């Protein structure tokens, strides 16, 4: 029997899939969870014991993003082991391809938050390879079920290319995506394209957004935007094109932006 049910500041979450919680854990109808240091715990009376007790009121590490309530938090793996074993196995509840959940020192996780009086209540994170040999700016992503399709994974993902910029670099997630991943990473990268094209080579684009040229490309064939001429993509585009995608229907919600001048982060 796994854990199908999570209690989490003043959720419950059904899960989506298997996460390898220990087995006394997972025979149990519910699992509680503090949602500030991510202990899980068994029963009703342990948890209410802890959040008397427990004095985390945001995630660990450094906050290297704030603006107005929103925050994000930098969480070495190799300093906060416990903590990030406890977040992905969390995630591994929503996601299905995820698979590492202990060995977390080769990661730095990036937590969001959103804040009240009370504190930095948790509403996703993403983790990142400290040292990425394919170039992946992201190796899990996952916004928490009643969070999910409110902007927050936006966000996140408008984050991980801010770092990416910072790097000097280009980065795409590692596959494969969740389904609501994909989705999500196909609208930011036409909304983040569609507006550099309003306001360039594909190259140019790249630069400009840390977006790869293959993401670059296959979202441009997906709009029809691009052309092939002995052997090379060629952007093809005229502004008034631009501009019907632009103003149609899904690009319409006001975003929680990534204010670069909140963002507090050197690279590594
Ligand atoms: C990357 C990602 C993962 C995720 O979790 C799954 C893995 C369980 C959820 C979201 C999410 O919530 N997307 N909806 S959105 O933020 O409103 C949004 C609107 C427009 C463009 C992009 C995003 C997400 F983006
Ligand atoms: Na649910
Ligand atoms: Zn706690």
């Amino acid at each position: 029997k796994y854990v199908d049910k999570i209690h989490i500041g003043n959720y419950e979450i059904d899960a989506w899939y298997f996460s390898p919680f220990p087995e006394d854990y997972g025979k149990q109808p519910k699992l509680w969870l503090c949602e500030y240091c991510l202990k899980y715990m068994k029963y009703e009376k342990s948890y209410r014991f802890h959040l008397g007790q427990c004095q985390w009121r945001q995630p660990p590490g450094k906050e290297i993003y704030r603006k107005s309530n929103i925050s994000v938090h930098e969480v070495d793996g190799k300093d906060h082991k416990i903590y990030c074993q406890n977040l992905c196995l969390l995630a591994k509840l929503f996601l299905d391809h995820k698979t590492l959940y202990f060995d977390v020192e080769p990661f730095v996780f990036y937590i969001l938050t959103e804040v009240d009086r009370q504190g930095a209540h948790i509403v996703g994170y993403f983790s990142k390879e400290k040292e990425s040999p394919d170039g992946n700016n992201v190796s899990c992503i996952m916004i928490l079920p009643p969070y999910q399709r409110r902007g927050y994974g936006r966000f996140l993902i408008a984050f991980s290319y801010e770092l990416s910029k910072l790097e000097s670099t280009v980065g795409s997630p590692e596959k494969p995506l969740s389904d609501l991943g994909k989705l999500s990473y196909r609208s930011y990268w036409s909304s983040v394209l569609l507006e550099n094209l309003r306001d360039l080579s594909i190259k140019d684009l790249s630069q400009m957004t840390s977006i790869t040229q293959n993401d670059i490309i296959s979202t441009l064939q997906s709009l029809n935007m691009v052309k092939y001429w002995k052997g090379q993509h060629v952007i093809c585009v005229t502004p008034k094109l631009v501009e019907e995608h632009l103003k149609s229907a899904q690009y319409k919600k006001p975003p929680i932006t990534v204010d670069s001048v909140c963002l507090k982060w050197a690279p590594p």
